[PDB]
């Protein structure tokens, strides 16, 4: 039995409880985030946890910066079938008497499960006392001085009749492994540790190293292979991002979080469609999917950004790369509304060329600074193979040209190029014709 919990019962109240009504705004508020503000309940569970998770911050924080010790900082569950109760204390930093009385609304969403909600807090700084609240949700909570309060805060919620399956254990460890994994603090369900994965896109980049990037690939893609690529990108200059992006080793999706919490899975407009190859993680304090598209365009410029750049510093692997997602980047090509858009990812393309020796691949913007003087034509030719490509006649008036041709040798790339008509201020025009 390597049992371990903080929860008992060793708060009392002494005097009588003071009766206080929420303001005219939050009883909106606490109605609203009740009533309509959550698709299903359990995320309240979601909730808690991610306060639960602030606060210890915020007191390892305090702490660390004044150059005091470290106390145990844990998050500890507690469900009670024959009481009908799920419980989550949490040791962090406290709050004051003043801050009961009047992190979000995260923490209201407990009365989308609860007839009533008994809290017990304690801030951390020095000589504070231990207070007690109590809510029907009506509009009704009460304040009391209480006695054995540990620092930190303590919600006790009696769950309403019909959601006691939040009582059962199985039931809130599903849920908790579900949103509340790659919690920063150790969190323990009626005793015993349940989270153990690290959310390694916080992380800096520089100490993120393979065997881990490896694991979370695995985890994440729920695959066995190996991630061919990697880009860990944060920013902080357009909105918040945290992401961890994978191009798997294996030929033919991302994950969402915000600030360590799980929500969405499988999500369809984080990223284009052409790029649903990509495996991983994107993290965003700018969450609530209507306009999430920012997100879609910064990430998208990222990516193609990222694979440019793959395809300077290693030229076959980008090459072995565009032969097994390259199916994507011209789908890409053809669905993209906007011209550039298409050329933007056009910028991915690799091609064999008359100038290079057979077996090579070259970029259009590569195609771009060969060419001296005559902007305004680009050429291609498309045939079975290099061979039968190079002794075409039309290429021969070509070859007598001193212009370069590039070659392709399926009916999908001619179709793409002929669909992107024109790239940069060059027009992609056939050799034939
Ligand atoms: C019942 O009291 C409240 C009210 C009235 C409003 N919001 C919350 C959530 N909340 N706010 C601060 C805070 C800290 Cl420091 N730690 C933890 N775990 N939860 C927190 C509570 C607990």
């Amino acid at each position: 039995e390597p049992l371990h919990s903080i929860i008992s019962s060793t708060e009392s109240v002494q005097g009588s409880t003071s009766k206080h009504e929420f303001q005219a705004e939050t009883k909106k508020l606490l109605d609203i985030v009740a009533r309509s503000l959550y698709s299903e309940k359990e995320v309240f569970i979601r909730e808690l946890i991610s306060n639960a998770s602030d606060a210890l911050e915020k007191l390892r924080h305090k702490l660390v910066s004044d150059g005091q010790a470290l106390p145990e900082m844990e998050i500890h569950l507690q469900t009670n079938a024959e009481k009908g109760t799920i419980t989550i204390q949490d040791t962090g930093i406290g709050m004051t008497q003043e801050e009961l009385v009047s992190f979000g609304v995260g923490f209201y969403s407990a009365f989308m499960v609860a007839d009533r909600v008994e809290v017990y807090s304690r801030s951390a700084a020095p000589g504070s006392l231990g207070y007690q609240w109590l809510s029907d949700g009506s509009g009704v909570f009460e304040i009391a001085e209480a006695s054995g309060v540990r620092t930190g805060t303590k919600i006790i919620i009696h769950l309403k009749s019909d959601c006691k399956e939040f009582s059962s254990e199985a039931r809130v460890r599903d849920v908790v492994t579900k949103y509340s994994n790659f919690v920063s603090f150790p969190l323990y369900l009626n005793g015993r540790r349940m989270n153990t994965l690290q959310a390694i896109w916080m992380m800096d980049p520089k100490d993120v190293r393979e065997w881990q990037h490896e694991e979370f690939y695995r985890y994440v893609a729920q695959a066995h292979d190996k991630p061919r690529y990697t880009l860990h990108y944060k920013t902080d200059a357009p909105l918040n991002i945290r992401s961890i992006f994978y191009v798997p080793d294996m030929k033919p999706s991302v994950a969402l979080y915000s600030r360590k919490v799980l929500i969405q899975t499988k999500a369809t407009d984080i990223l284009p469609k052409w790029l649903r190859f990509i495996r991983g993680v994107v993290d965003s304090e700018d969450i609530p999917s209507a306009l999430i598209r920012k997100l879609r365009d910064v990430l998208q410029q990222r990516l193609i950004k990222f694979f440019i750049d793959q395809s300077k510093k290693d030229a076959e692997k980008y090459a072995k790369f565009f032969e097994d997602y390259g199916l994507f980047m011209r789908e890409g090509i053809v669905t993209a509304t906007e011209q550039e858009v298409k050329e933007d990812i056009a910028k991915l393309l690799r091609y064999e060329s008359s100038a290079l020796p057979s077996g090579q691949l070259t970029s259009l913007s590569e195609y771009a600074s060969r060419m001296r003087a005559g902007t305004r034509n680009i050429y291609y030719l498309c045939a079975p193979n290099r061979h039968l490509a190079e002794h075409s006649p039309y290429y021969e008036a070509m070859k007598k040209k001193d212009t370069e041709v590039l070659f392709c040798f399926e009916q999908f790339d001619e179709l793409t190029l002929l669909h992107l008509r024109e790239f940069d201020k060059k027009k992609l025009i056939s050799v034939e014709t």
